[PDB]
RNA sequence: GGUUGCGGCCAUAUCUACCAGAAAGCACCGUUUCCCGUCCGAUCAACUGUGUUAAGCUGGUAGAGCCUGACCGAGUAGUGUAUGGGUGACCAUACGCGAAACUCAGGUGCUGCAAUCU
């Protein structure tokens, strides 16, 4: 797409480390990013959450990046997800109608931000799960998408611009 | 298999069942007249052996104590560094760091010199 919404980067590494049997094991966080200057810091951070790492015990092996694969269209992304809000982070799981991993992040941030309290901080989330369209349950703005692939109903929905023709 | 002189590391060796340095590589007991202790040979200061392995040193064997690690607790509490949010107080955020228990494990010692042995 055109000037992003967050890539998923798949970042893979090591650790590699220490004079002793040990090591650490093999990892990944699929973590969704704008390019590299995310790539690290979300590793570091991931590395916090569930690891414990350091920065210098772990290491980035490679980078592959995020268009497209699968349609534009038409998954409506379940999202597991964390806001900070006068206190610490409380757990969601917000599943919204969308385009795209590319759009999911935007559509996440506006819910977070504007419904949620959200502000500067934050990160982010915890995965994004595809379902599929008859599935698809919490609930408004969906409910009606689903709908429409049945159609009809797309012959509804139809509606916006509907108040201005003559015809 | 190493007992023991002299040590060092000095909580991996504090404490409480019971097997072993031992026919001429101990401790004991006996002379405790005496140099010697006195208030009593007990303390001790001395001279020695019926023989006895019971204690003693130390070696054999078990738990609470404890160091050291692994395992979660899993980077958590806390923290210098740069900063966003909150009405306040207060919080978070990236940058570097990272204690408490838990359970499991190792060890009821180590190491060196000599009196150097049946």
């Amino acid at each position: 797409m055109g000037a992003f919404r967050f890539h998923q980067y798949q970042v893979v590494g090591r650790g590699l480390p220490t004079p002793t049997d040990e090591h650490p094991k093999i990892y990944r966080m699929k973590l969704w990013a704008t390019n590299e200057v995310r790539a690290k810091s979300k590793f570091w951070y991931f590395l916090r959450k569930l690891k414990k790492v350091k920065k210098s015990n772990g290491q980035i092996l490679a980078i592959n990046e995020i268009f497209e694969k699968n349609p534009t269209t038409i998954k409506n992304y379940g999202i597991w997800l964390r806001y900070q809000s006068r206190t610490g982070y409380h757990n969601m799981y917000k599943e919204y109608r969308d385009t795209t991993l590319n759009g999911a992040v935007e559509q996440m941030y506006t819910e977070m931000a504007s419904r949620h309290r959200v502000r500067f901080p934050c990160i982010q989330i915890i995965k994004t799960a595809t379902v599929h369209f008859k599935l698809c349950k919490r609930d408004n703005t969906k409910q009606f998408h689903k709908s429409d692939i049945k159609f009809p109903l797309v012959y509804r929905k139809v509606r916006p611009p509907t108040r201005k023709l003559k015809t």
